[PDB]
């Protein structure tokens, strides 16, 4: 058997950008309030209080090319 | 057999950014209160309190390219 | 059996930025107040309280090219 | 006679407030024209002109207690 | 006569707050203009002209407890 | 006669502030022009002119207690 | 012949303005995009492309008098 | 022959303005697309393509008085 | 012949600004692109690309009087 396997990619991904700004991103800015009294935990406990795992994520090109070139005999 | 695994490949991912700024992030600027009475805990306690793990992340590309060449025989 | 394994890569992954630049990260700013009374643990405690593991990251690039040549004979 | 005076107080009086902010105040910033001629006093003159005694009062809390125990025999 | 005065005070005035900022005052930004002819005063003048006395007040607290006892025999 | 006088205090008066700034005060950055001609004074003159007696205060705290304890026999 | 050119000017040209501000100019914040193929120019060719000769003109007064006296014999 | 030119001008041209803002100019925020192919100019060309020209005039006054005097013998 | 030419200026032109200021201009903040292929030019070319020639003229007073005294004889 003869195989062959010669996929030429010339692709272009490309993003243009003149400018990118003025981004404002506030996770709690309020007021949180947490009581407990009497509580009975048999059992592990995660807890998460606050202003937690916030992103701001402003690439500037920030494109993906995602490319599986998969063979099998 | 004969295999002749020979991809090709000469894609540009490009990325053109005039300016990038005036980025902000405030996370937990507020008031946060935990109030704990009497509990009872038999088993593991994981406690994340206030602002945490919270990310800001400006690149000034942040362009991504994944690429999986895979032969089995 | 001749197997010929010669994927050939001429791709660029690129990033022009002109500027980059009046970036703000300011995690926990705010006020955070832990009260606790007669609490009973039983098993292990992880506590984290205030502002911790926040990250501001802003590369001039910061561009990945992933790439992963498997041959299974 | 026997007078017991014995008020007992235990009151909260209690604020929470997650942020405050973005307070412009602007007194005169417009134009002001004061014109006099000929003009007689035969007595004081007190005379203020522009932009006086304004205030901005901003306080985080700004509670008020007011507590008068007055006994009279 | 036996008077006994005994009042009793546990209070709590509380403020909290996370964050508190962003404050502008401008008083007389403006333009003020005061012409004066021929005029005649006989007893005491006091004259201000401008930006006088203004205040600008931004007390993280600013609470207030006041707080009178009288025994009058 | 006899007079007990034991007012006993256990008060708090708090403020908690996370943070506190960002405050600006611009008294009298206008234009001020007095113009006179051929006034007349018999009596004393107190004259301001321009920006005077302002004031920016700003403390963390600025809370206040006013406690009179007045027996009169 | 006896000319007598007495022309007598006292005039006012006057501006009063108490604030001038917040003034925003963005020309050309758009996407522009010129696209040339096999063009024959036998002459002379000017060529302007993007955001050019874009004027902001705040003047604080900007008053004219224009005065032409003008004697023919 | 006698001729007196004599021309008395008092008069007053006055503006006053408060505040003068608050004002946008957004000239081309949108998008140009200009796609030529195979033309033929025998001749000159002037080309303007994008945001040109574009004026913010904000004068505090911007009064005029236009004077001519003209004595013709 | 007598001619007298005796003209007599005592104007003015005055402006009055209390405040002058937030003056944005950002000409070309976007994004432009000028493609040419195989063109022909047979005589000059003068060409512009970008953002060139963009003016802010902020004076605080920016009068002008403009006066001209021609005597013909």
């Amino acid at each position: 058997v003869q195989i062959v396997y010669k996929p030429v990619d010339l692709s272009k991904v490309t993003s243009k950008c003149g400018s990118l700004g003025n981004i404002h991103h506030k996770p709690g800015g309020g007021q949180v309030e947490v009581k407990s009294e009497k509580l009975d935990f048999k059992d592990r406990v995660q807890s998460k209080i606050g202003s937690l795992d916030n992103i701001t994520h402003v690439p500037g090109g920030g494109n993906k090319k995602i490319e599986t070139h998969k063979l099998t005999f």
